[PDB]
DNA sequence: GAGAAAACCCAATTGT
RNA sequence: AAAGAAAAC
DNA sequence: ACAATTGGGTTTTCTTTTC
């Protein structure tokens, strides 16, 4: 549609709008003025945009010759001119408020009043100014009054929004001053963007090389200090008078940060540089968007938000803190609006174009700027200005890409300082007060950076134009569900701290996890040596991991901590601080505990047994009783592992899920030695996940009673396992081919298991290809190291077959349903739409797929990803209630995508809410919603008539239901187990 | 400054 | 951006 | 029809990309 520089024109006036100096903005649209080719193709939203910053000067002869130069070129006045008119009036006094000429030209024009007050958004001054300078004629006029907040009334969350009901809201254990100090010390960490953590590599003694690097590095750091900000200072004179000659330029975006600020950022960029260093477009995208993150915080404060935003915070912890309390409790958005919120108004991000000239102008800077003597081993009175970073292209790669190498002595002179500290940005750690609420689309999560609120690649605009666009109580339950999922607060483990450390800064452990040093790699001739440089790289790239991830682990130790969650485009919900989350290896669920703790009570140490028994691997198919007798009698080996972890016997070395099994017989052995069991307050977070979740969410769709006999829901005294049955089944297949004498059937005796065709059988109801499941079975083949690796590839082949001998008397009705979507998808996509529903929950998804080059739907991956996405929303909607009915009993709950995570003490109360908000989730007609909404979404148009037929026929086509009672599902016991 | 690892699949979509 | 690996559902 | 494309879905992270 618009330019490209017409698009970028209108950043660069929002831009001078955002740091005042404006008559460069006013000298660009003057010389725009002069030739009528050049005021040609400006939209009038420029125009607009500096009217309204000359109002905010107060200037009025400006405004009338920017008027006038709208009513030339045939352009005309709307309402953000008469805004800007009315806050010029509202600044001066002359004319007593417009008696005579704007407001009466207004009102004969027929533009409407009440659309200027309420419909484009103005800051609270202006709003205030321009409301004034209508009260200075007709005094009468009020605004419209504010309404009370709408509540949902949706059916799934009716009960969640009752005030007529019982509630028990949970309160953190910290009290409200040391709430307000946490708050505090966060805002710091988020003003000054970045964060050092002490390295976790081993310490050296120090010796007089480290000594003569570190000082050389100093007087090398001061250097380019100084030459970064020489450099800075030509460019913005050269800028600005590219400005002054009348043409774009980026010199209003120097202008939005100090040059302090600047030369820092580019320092510490060069800092986290790698060894081999990055591509230039990748770093050059991280300039522009840190540049962006360093903006946003800076004009807030400035614009004086931060502190309206540390007195609503302090207003607000009184419904979190311990020691405080609120008139009448009611969820943290409902307070956060009950105590009058400021405006948001973070600033929204830049076009493209503007972003990516930013970033390279300001790495072509660093490259330019920065520079060393040549030679640091040979002190010369002669030494040469080398550059530190060095441009180069890829040869092996189709499409050439530049790539800044680091100086090679700069290399072994970072090797020799050995800096102890890592820096992160703010946002990648988790933080130090609880988060904000999801009280829109555009608030929550951190305190000054904007958080998306469905996480989209490559900046597709369609998921968020859903969410704003849909009714406002219709995200409401999501949006709490993600403040309930942000304001559980974490505390690091200490001892498996030690433990892991230990491990670290000595010999690694690849078997549990951590990993080994950039040594003891292994060590025709080409062919090894290839071999020892790929494993080294690995082992480097595993470790620089590691270090990361237990840098935060040592620098969270003693305090507490928040991760604000996020959702994806279907409703899935991931926590935003990426190296240390619970949704992470074993290491990171390892070290992370509940900050806050409750008594064991009689059922604690029993799931706690339970859960030790599910976290050691051994015991799946049994149930519950057979699993504590299972824990009464290991109960020497859990005392061991607890005791001594590296020097006894290491049992909880032989777990499937170790460092969580060693962390849990931590926590049996202090429930155990203690004095009351029952009375013990408990951190470890104990799980209940469910068996065959998308099968599950199938036979509740189709109400299938095989079906919902074969993935618990429906009750037994054994829990039912849909992939040791296939197993079983391909064994005898095998068994009876091996003794035909098959050879890739004779070698696979003993590597038939759940795991190796559990994915592919998992997989069969999203329409799987052959192919598919056979990398799936070879990655699970490959794993085994005692299966031989030559014979895997016949075996992958052999495993795809068997497998797929599922045809009759294997999900039915399933695949029904399956049948019946994937067509569904395939005619919205043959028409040319992309598959939208909504979940019953009313969150909108759409899918974001159109492999174009785009413009086009890919109907094969729409097909494709209809049943897993639409299945995937489900089971969100079904975590989102029992997230919100958990939240109204007292529960601390976290997710973990059809594992949910609770104290020992809740489970059963968890299980109970479990299971009632599976059965009034499918007590809908989910099926025939999805279908109507589908005819009146597609097939309401009257052009196509023969392709809207089909496709009516196909959507009304819709399987019948069988004949399951859900109710019995609460009955069910190993639903969620 | 300058060439035997080996990838092996095999049927539904899509630009032409 | 492409490749070598790793992890979670 | 002909030859090229593709392979059930989602989320995160690291050091290297000519030897
Ligand atoms: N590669 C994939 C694709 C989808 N899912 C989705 O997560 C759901 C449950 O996650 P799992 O950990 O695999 O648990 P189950 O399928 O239920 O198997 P189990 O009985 O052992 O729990 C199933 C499926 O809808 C998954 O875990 N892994
Ligand atoms: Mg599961």
């Amino acid at each position: 549609q618009l330019s490209g520089q017409q698009q970028r024109l209108l950043a660069f006036f929002k831009c001078c709008l955002l740091t005042d100096q404006l008559p460069l903005a006013h000298h660009l649209l003057v010389v725009h003025h002069g030739q009528r080719q050049k005021r040609k193709l400006l939209t009038l939203d420029m125009y607009n945009a500096v009217m309204l910053g000359w109002a905010r000067q107060g200037a009025f002869k400006e405004l009338v010759y920017v008027l006038f130069m709208v009513k030339d070129a045939g352009l005309t006045p709307d309402l953000l001119s008469y805004a800007a008119a009315l806050q010029c009036m509202g600044r001066q006094d002359q004319d007593a408020g417009t008696i005579e000429r704007c407001l009466e030209q207004m009102s004969q024009e027929g533009l409407k009043l009440q659309a200027l007050f309420t419909a484009v958004l103005l800051s609270e001054e202006d709003r205030a100014t321009v409301l004034k300078a209508v009260h200075k004629v007709k005094p009468t006029f009020s605004l419209p009054p504010q309404l009370p907040p709408p509540v949902n009334t949706s059916k799934l969350l009716r009960d969640v929004y009752a005030k007529d009901g019982r509630v028990s809201y949970p309160k953190l254990h910290l009290p409200l001053k040391t709430l307000q100090c946490l708050f505090e010390k966060q805002l710091h960490m988020e003003l000054a963007s970045r964060v050092c953590v002490v390295s976790v590599e081993k310490p050296t003694l120090p010796s007089k090389e480290v000594k003569h690097a570190r000082k050389t590095l100093k007087t090398l750091r001061d250097q380019w200090e100084k030459a970064l900000c020489r450099a800075l200072r030509e460019t913005k004179n050269r800028l600005e008078r590219e400005v002054y000659e009348g043409r774009f330029s980026l010199y209003p975006f120097l202008c939005l940060l100090d040059e302090r600020e600047v030369v820092r950022m580019l320092l510490q960029v060069l800092q986290a540089l790698p060894a081999q260093g990055e591509s230039f477009t990748t770093l050059a995208r991280e300039l522009s968007a840190r540049t962006f993150s360093r903006h946003v915080v800076q004009r807030q404060r400035v614009s004086g938000q931060v502190q309206a935003l540390q007195n609503h915070y302090r207003k607000y912890l009184c419904l979190l803190a311990s020691d405080a309390e609120v008139p009448e409790p009611c969820l943290p958005r409902q307070y956060w609006e009950e105590l009058g919120a400021p405006e948001a108004l973070r600033e929204q991000p830049w076009p493209l174009p503007v972003q990516m000239e930013l970033g390279k102008l300001l790495a072509e800077m660093l490259v330019q700027a920065t520079q060393m003597p040549c030679s640091l081993d040979k002190p010369h009175r002669s030494s040469r200005l080398v550059p530190v970073l060095y441009h180069v292209y890829s040869f092996r790669n189709v499409q050439q890409i530049g790539i800044l190498k680091p100086h090679p002595a700069y290399v072994q002179l970072l090797e020799k300082a050995a800096e102890p500290t890592l820096t992160f940005e703010a946002v990648d750690v988790p933080m130090l007060c609880p988060p904000l609420p999801w009280t829109s689309p555009h608030s929550g999560a951190f305190l000054l950076s904007p958080t998306k609120l469905m996480r989209t690649v490559e900046g597709a605009t369609q998921h968020q134009e859903l969410l704003e666009t849909c009714p406002p109580t219709a995200l409401h339950g999501a949006l709490d569900a993600l403040t309930q999922l942000g304001n559980c607060a974490w505390r690091v483990n200490g001892r498996v701290l030690d433990l892991v450390l230990q491990l670290f800064q000595a010999k690694g452990c690849p078997q549990l996890g951590v990993p080994a040093p950039p040594s003891e790699a292994p060590q025709e001739l080409r062919r090894e040596l290839a071999h020892c440089q790929k494993v080294a790289r690995e082992m480097h790239s595993l470790r620089a991991e590691a270090l990361y991830r237990l840098s935060l682990a040592q620098h969270l130790r003693d305090r507490v901590f928040w991760l604000p969650h996020n959702m994806d485009f279907r409703g899935r919900t991931y926590p935003c601080p990426p190296h240390f989350n619970h949704l992470g290896s074993d290491v990171a669920r390892a070290l992370l505990e509940f900050a806050q703790g409750r008594p064991l009570g009689p059922h604690g140490l029993d799931w706690l047994k339970i859960h030790l028994v599910n976290l050691t691997g051994l015991k799946k198919r049994e149930p519950l009783r057979k699993r504590l007798a299972f824990a009464e009698e290991v109960m020497d080996d859990i005392l061991d592992s607890a005791d001594q972890p590296l020097t006894g016997r290491k049992w909880w070395m032989g777990a499937e899920e170790p460092w969580q099994t060693l962390a849990c017989c931590m926590e049996v052995a202090n429930a155990v030695r203690a004095s009351d069991p029952a009375a013990y307050v408990s951190h470890l977070p104990v799980h209940q996940d469910g068996s065959c979740n998308g099968l599950q969410h199938y036979a509740a769709l189709g109400r299938d009673s095989v079906g919902a006999a074969s993935v618990n829901l429906e009750p037994s005294d054994v829990p039912q396992d849909v992939y040791s049955g296939v197993a079983a089944q391909v064994e005898v297949f095998r068994r009876q081919d091996a003794q035909r004498g098959m050879r890739v059937a004779q070698v696979l005796e003993g590597f038939i298991t759940r795991k190796v065709v559990k994915q592919t059988v998992m997989t069969v109801v999203y329409g799987v290809t052959r192919y598919g499941g056979r990398l799936q079975i070879e990655k699970r083949l490959r794993e085994l190291s005692d299966f031989p690796q030559e014979f895997v590839w016949e075996a992958s082949h052999y495993l795809v077959r068997q497998v797929f001998k599922s045809l009759q008397e294997m999900f039915s009705g399933t695949r029904a349903i399956q049948h019946w979507l994937t067509e569904s998808a395939r005619l919205i996509s043959h028409m040319g739409s992309v598959v939208e529903w909504v979940t019953p929950l009313g969150v909108p998804v759409i899918q974001p797929y159109r492999l174009d080059s785009s413009r086009k739907p890919n109907t094969r991956k729409q097909k494709n990803g209809f049943p897993p996405n639409f299945i995937h929303s489900l089971d969100s909607s079904h975590m989102m209630l029992t997230a919100l009915h958990c939240y109204r009993k007292g529960l601390t709950f976290v997710s973990v995508h059809d594992c949910y995570w609770t104290h020992a003490a809740d489970v059963s109360v968890m299980n109970q809410v479990c299971r009632e908000q599976f059965v009034r989730l499918h007590s809908e007609p989910i099926l025939q919603d999805l279908s109507r909404f589908l005819v009146k979404r597609f097939c309401s148009e009257p052009q196509k008539i023969l392709e809207a037929s089909q496709l009516k026929e196909t959507l009304q086509a819709v399987p019948k239901p069988g004949a399951f009672d859900l109710e019995q599902v609460k009955r069910s016991t190993y639903f969620f187990s």
